[PDB]
């Protein structure tokens, strides 16, 4: 009955995975010495919630899976594993390693099926074999019902959809990283809970960020003009590092209710069933046919605090300004209301949030300061320049904003597009 | 004898459904990580509640229904289920696989009944089956004598009460939003213990309201004048986005007596049973028949506190300012009587809330605070400026007025239409 | 033995009914959420006063009834029930609905010739069955010799009293709200402890009186001149509205003695036996032949403190002044002895007043404070101007009267009409 998984005794997030995962039992059995081990503890309940909640006796598809985790389970895979990363061979070779170690020691599954089955992939490397194929996600002609994305971010997320709807899917799964600090347009950011930093490639070589590195220096006194968000971003999950694109992140933020009319036409349901300081689950639902209309908004409901800012720092010996998002607690939100009332310097701020800080990463403290100090005080200006009702004075100016801030219990709104052809 | 609700063991809002339902057990019993799961726990009691006080043996009409909560009942339903909403696909679907997952494993009920029946409508889509159909709610022609609305919204009342009645339905019942804060005719508003912010949609690009996103941004030196609100509001319960009307939304804030007189009469009465910080059940009555007078006026009685108080923010880098509403608990009001008295800056009065404060959600704080401090010196302005008794000073100056606060143990009072042809 | 009345288990309201019910025991049994449940355990009880007062084996008259009270009693009454209010209808099926659920299970009553006079009135619909008919007061042939009156306001009192004086009925009882605050000519009032506020139609736009509602506006620069009391009033009792008028309502305060002396002549008198903070019950009884002289005056006995004054407010962005009235318990009238005999002003009397209350509701005080404040300085005024002892200096000067405050065991004395023909 309980779930064990690989955190020590003594974690705080398993409090949180007890509220994110009302239905399990969890106890830790630590094993190895995993720096970024909390993810694979909620992709680790991630499955076991959406096997529990599917229906027995189904065929499920996996876009750019690891067969080895799909080996021991009791239900019908077909693993679509393309070689396109380096990461692949070893996959590979591990899978044949523990199809050969239980060729008879384990008869409880369909091992001999799949043995039999890479055996004949391996002959000719064309065939489509009812566990393992290799094609990508819009060649895979086997159908099904049901499909499941992990950690995938490098597929244009309309185009994959819809190769799957014309295929009997009726039902998806994606969990993954939030996709909201990228429709806010940031230059870098954390995920602190996961230990986890991303980064643009023009800031990389900062001195105070998360991810950098820079040297020492004098000072000399020996065109640009344009510091702007570019597609390529870097992130690093504990030590290993992953490039991804900014176009096919965003991709996947998806309305409530949108259309894919091509040949086939099919209306779409987008709705978040998990969410953790970071980590989302979302389920899409398809069905054929051209229903009612559409709006185009996204919608994001915050359970903790979200704070986006501007810093200045030095890069590569260049004194410059950019924007910063992270992701804070919310009892210390809750326990900063009452000093927010009034103006404060951030190095009292500094002070009380050390304070009653541990619950929150130390480096991530001295930038919350500075953004709870300039926000209080665009509060304050705000409210000593009141206007009249209903009236706009107008060319009309416009004010400054230095500091984004979404509280818990509030939720985030933007605009996307909702007609896909 | 008890009833079970997903809820949290330590809530807060469990003694507010006792204190609304006083005639059942309730017990806690957390299933599934719902962000709003408060409503689910009211519209479960209101049900019973409905059937425990409505006549055995009766045929029940259900309006924009879904047929998976009324299967395991003991009632006999009648289901309107057109197809208008992108989500009504899915709501079929599972009605078809819970009605073949119990084809003979549950005989007390009438299961072959409603597969017979749904197999002929699906075989002829123009029948009209005891408990199933595909028409609105004006072209239905099951006749029967009682009527339930579960969040619908989307109806104008006086048309759909009136397709009703000619019917033969003498009782109809009505669960849903308060309808008082759109009477007021607010810009945006919060329903705190609910999870649930709504918002117009000219500023929906605000920064410190509850439904909004904005941008960072330095000022830039570079007709409108008219900022009113219009027909098309957002509402957000959780992370579900609905769009509503305000004319609609209007529409079910009926006076205490109303006539119907088309080609036959009726004599209408409304009046409401249950209310809990937001949610409301509406008991109709009709009579054929043109009785007594009508007056034209609709009360609603606050057993909390309600606000409606101007702010100033910035939408989209302007300036502006505008009108927001929402509920206060009753325990804060009654401690915060001693200190109106005098005239309280607003961060003395933020200090105090946060001092008595948790009870409400703390990102409301900020603004109820200020329409306090607003309210108190009103108060003050009114006691300095005595008139005469029974006389009129006359054009007539008008004063300000930036703050509406209706105490616990009072009641608004309305004018509306009665007379429906 | 034991009285069970819909009210929660711990409430201020169940010692006062003690109180005024001393030879009941009373017991709480709460079932439902009723906003105005405290008005049915007084009726409640009224009810089985005037059974245990009066001698059985008599007939007892209804005007205005609601004949399923009077159902299950072993007593004969003859319910008088017109058509003219539009919740007549639903009474009458409810009536019938409990008279079919009856048909034999119940045999101790007379639910059968019941059950047959019903058919018979519905038969012939001009007919004059024992125990139910379809006329008005004045029209009712039916000689008996008790009447009693329950929620009754839209009678003319002496011409009432008189039609039934020439049937053989010799004693009458009145049970409903105090008639003083509308022989004092206020302009809007509350009845505190049975959650009832009711205003003045010319009034209803104002911002802090119980029953009102307001906008927000700037202020405008752009005859009347008379704000005085008309005839229509609305009440509203928890969240039910009644419109009644003024007239009638003032034909209820009747004097001691009177004369009705049209063909036929009778004597009449009137008393109070049982007063609840705003609730009483009245006896009338009558005999045939003028007797001696009669004085005119009415008297009312304080058991509590009964408070009008003045007050300044908003009215659709106009300022104005009127007066308003309410009751005061008499412990803190009793409490606010020490603090009256100087000069106060209505800061400190609200925090006095916060200091000793929950006694009575918040939303009351601040009217009450400055009624206070007031009538203390008006004491010091006459204090300070002594006379000589029987001699008028004289055309003379009226003084200032902002408050009328009347303390408990003390009585209010006026002059009414004591000569009816
Ligand atoms: N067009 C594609 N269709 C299917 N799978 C694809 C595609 N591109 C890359 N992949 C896989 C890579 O091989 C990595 O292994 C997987 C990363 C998840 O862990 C996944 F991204
Ligand atoms: N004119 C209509 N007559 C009957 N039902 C209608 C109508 N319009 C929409 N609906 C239904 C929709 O299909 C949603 O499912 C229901 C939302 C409540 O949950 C309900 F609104
Ligand atoms: N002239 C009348 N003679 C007798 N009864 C009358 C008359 N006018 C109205 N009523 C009754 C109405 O029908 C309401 O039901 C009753 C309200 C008390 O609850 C009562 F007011
Ligand atoms: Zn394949
Ligand atoms: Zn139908
Ligand atoms: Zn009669």
């Amino acid at each position: 009955d309980p779930v064990y998984v690989d955190i020590d005794a003594d974690s705080a997030f398993l409090k949180a995975l007890q509220r994110a995962y009302p239905m399990f039992e969890v106890e830790p059995r630590q094993v190895t010495p995993n720096d970024h081990a909390n993810a694979r503890a909620f992709s680790h309940l991630a499955i076991k919630l959406i096997e529990q909640e599917i229906d027995p006796d189904s065929t499920i598809l996996d876009i750019g899976s690891a067969p080895a985790r799909r080996m021991m389970s009791d239900r019908k895979y077909h693993c679509v594993c393309p070689m396109r990363s380096a990461e692949d061979p070893e996959r590979l070779a591990n899978y044949a390693r523990k199809l050969a170690s239980a060729a008879g020691k384990v008869l409880d599954r369909n091992i001999s099926g799949k043995i039999g089955d890479l055996q004949a992939v391996m002959a000719v490397p064309d065939t489509e074999t009812p566990t393992f194929c290799l094609h990508t996600d819009v060649s895979c002609r086997q159908r099904a019902d049901v499909a499941i994305y992990q950690d995938v971010y490098a597929v244009h997320a309309p185009t994959s959809l819809y190769h799957q709807a014309i295929k009997g899917v009726r039902l998806a799964y994606w969990v993954g990283f939030d996709t909201t600090p990228f429709m806010y347009n940031a230059m870098a950011g954390a995920y602190p809970s996961y230990s986890t930093n991303w980064a643009d490639e023009q800031v990389l070589k900062a001195k105070n960020i998360g991810l950098c590195s820079t040297d020492l220096t004098e000072g000399r006194r020996g065109r640009g003009k344009k510091l702007e968000p570019c597609d390529r971003v870097l992130f690093s999950v504990g030590s290993t590092l992953y490039p991804e694109s900014r176009k096919l992140l965003k991709s996947w933020h998806l309305p409530s209710v949108f259309h894919l009319k091509g040949k086939l036409s099919f209306t779409c349901r987008c709705d978040t069933v998990v969410s953790c300081e970071g980590y989302v689950v979302k389920r899409i639902t398809m069905s054929p046919g051209l229903y009612g209309k559409t709006t185009g908004y996204a919608v994001t409901h915050h359970a903790d605090g979200f704070l986006m800012c501007k810093t200045t720092d030095t890069v590569d010996g260049e004194r410059v300004s950019f924007s910063v998002c992270t992701y804070v607690p919310a009892t210390i939100c809750d326990q900063m209301t009452g000093i927010l009332a009034t103006e404060v310097t951030p190095e009292d701020a500094q002070k009380l949030l050390v304070g009653l800080n541990n619950t929150m990463k130390n480096y991530m403290i001295p930038v919350v300061a500075q953004a709870f100090s300039k926000w209080a005080k665009e509060c304050r200006k705000d409210m000593e320049d009141e206007k009249l009702l209903g009236v706009r004075e107008r060319a009309f100016k416009k004010q400054k904003t230095h500091t984004v801030y979404k509280r818990p219990d509030t939720q985030s709104i933007q605009k996307v597009q909702a007609e896909f052809d």
